[PDB]
């Protein structure tokens, strides 16, 4: 027992993870087979960051000018492209230890690994979830760009996110592998600003279950609600509404505590209306909602 | 900016886990060299586990009696041995993956990544305290026995803590690598219960630093206290007494923010004394006692 923000392993990821060098810029890239992916504002200086035409400073370099080096090794650039918010170089060398993989586009609510690196070099793995808002809670400092987030899926990795830039509230914004970003964000230095966020209300059930599974029972009650009069208090909590489909979703944990999903709804309910009044829920004072229902079965079921 | 609770990159250990089957019990095991370690349990069946002779059990074994698996390679057993709670298997085969290391006993307070394993397979990682009472508050199920602590000091890899048994309370208990327990524990199903937690003084203080840093800065106040009158009021919240090696340690994050720690020792006071009254600091409503110094050094500054 026992419930921890857990990652994923990140060894298979830690070996596609190389230095790349354009100017004075040097962020990180992702080499799988013969090619390293990483943002495109490498090819930037500070002045070009304010206002960047993409296509005039790519026309301007050459294979030459991109220094990629895997730890000692130097990687020999053949060829260069721009994918969206991506660029993508071609070298003369396919990464022998390219994992099995793909690139998907998670959906607000899904949670994440996040193998933080600096000049080509892993440097922490920590879990966050894709915000309503297209933003995650992460830490970056500079020179963090390049870094990856992904699940593991059996034997194969899914590289979902590749980081950017900090917006001023001190969230993190970036792109998909195919280089479309999360949100309504630009790749270059102006005022941006996230949207409101909302709470993941199914993600909260999730871990009121986990809760129960590890012994915490105290915010439970004998009533019931309906997904309406529930979905009508959460909306003025600034939650998320709750779904049907939601409802399938959290099944296997209904199951294993025999307590229903409306039912622990009501109690959902409660603890919104009320507050916790200093107790708390699995080591926490606040509703946690970073963990999906397959996080709560991946660590309580195993 | 930002802050998580940020775990070491796993790879370097992922390549030396294994799986150890005895009979019908099967847990993991660290390959390093030539030697498989693993808890010494291994060698029990149900029946041994509520009074077992380690010796007597050890000397009815044969080297064929060991399975060892390295995912799909077998490893052939050549001897064995036990050491205090673990059992050392020297194998036919050195593992090529094993990289520079050293086995070191850490102290309560100090902190380190967890590789939770089930059938010599990396499953998540995570970070984790040693607690005053010599638990850790881990997340492990049935099968998670030989699942190792670590941290990664430049290229090498200190190994502290091996896993073995889950109290009655849910927390958890295990030995350094040279199978000496952390606490009073011993490794026998009985009824066995850790002593009284108490509060990471040094730590909540580094993650007050941490909140600054990101600027969280409501709960500072133009007080200052002495150690002796911060230690009488810690004393009475079940908080860790503060020395002066203390302070020294905190000296670079009290230089960066320009707060001294007697400074924010007032801040503390006054918030055993007051709580938080609603608010929270980076994104918790309890104070967190998780993160050492250098810890916060490392995610803040890099
Ligand atoms: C003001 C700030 C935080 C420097 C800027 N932010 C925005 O202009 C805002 F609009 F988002 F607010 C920004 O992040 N960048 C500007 C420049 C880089 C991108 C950038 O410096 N990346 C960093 C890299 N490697 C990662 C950053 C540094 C702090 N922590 C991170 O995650 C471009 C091409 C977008
Ligand atoms: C009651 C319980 C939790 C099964 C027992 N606990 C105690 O007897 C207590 F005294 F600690 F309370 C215990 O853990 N074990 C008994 C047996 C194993 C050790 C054991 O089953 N290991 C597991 C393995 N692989 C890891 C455990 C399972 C749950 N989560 C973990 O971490 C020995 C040789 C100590």
């Amino acid at each position: 027992s026992g419930f921890r923000k857990m990652a994923f392993p990140s060894g298979k990821v830690e070996g596609c993870m190389v230095q790349v060098t354009c100017g004075t810029t040097t962020l990180n890239g992702l080499w799988l087979d013969d090619v390293v992916y990483c943002p495109r504002h490498v090819i930037c200086t500070s002045e070009d960051m304010l206002n960047p035409n993409y296509e005039d400073l790519l026309i301007r370099k050459s294979n030459h000018n991109f220094l990629v080096q895997a730890g000692n090794v130097q990687l020999r650039v053949i060829g260069h492209s721009m994918q969206n918010c991506v660029l993508k170089l071609k070298v003369d060398t396919a990464n022998p230890k390219t994992p099995k993989y793909k690139f998907v586009r998670i959906q607000p609510g899904q949670t994440f690994s996040v193998l933080a690196c600096y000049n080509g070099s892993p440097s922490g793995v920590y879990q966050c979830a894709m915000r309503p808002n297209f933003t995650i809670k992460g830490s970056f400092l500079n020179g963090s760009a390049g870094s990856v987030g992904f699940n593991i899926d059996y034997d194969c990795v899914s590289f979902c996110y590749m980081h950017h830039m900090e917006l001023p509230t001190g969230v993190h914004a970036g792109t998909d592998l195919e280089g479309n970003f999360y949100g309504p964000f630009v790749d270059r230095q102006t005022a941006q600003a996230a949207g409101t966020d909302t709470t993941i209300t199914v993600n909260v059930l999730a871990w009121l279950y986990a809760a129960v599974i590890n012994g915490d029972r105290w915010f439970l009650n004998r009533f019931t609600t309906t997904l309406n009069d529930f979905n009508l208090v959460a909306m003025k909590y600034n939650y998320e509404p709750l779904t049907q489909d939601h409802v399938d979703i959290l099944g296997p944990l209904s199951a294993q505590t025999g307590i229903a999903v409306l039912d622990m709804c009501a109690s959902l309910k409660e603890l919104l209306q009320n507050g916790m009044n200093g107790r708390t829920i699995l080591g926490s004072a606040l509703l946690e909602d970073e963990f999906t229902p397959f996080d709560v079965v991946r660590q309580c079921s195993g």
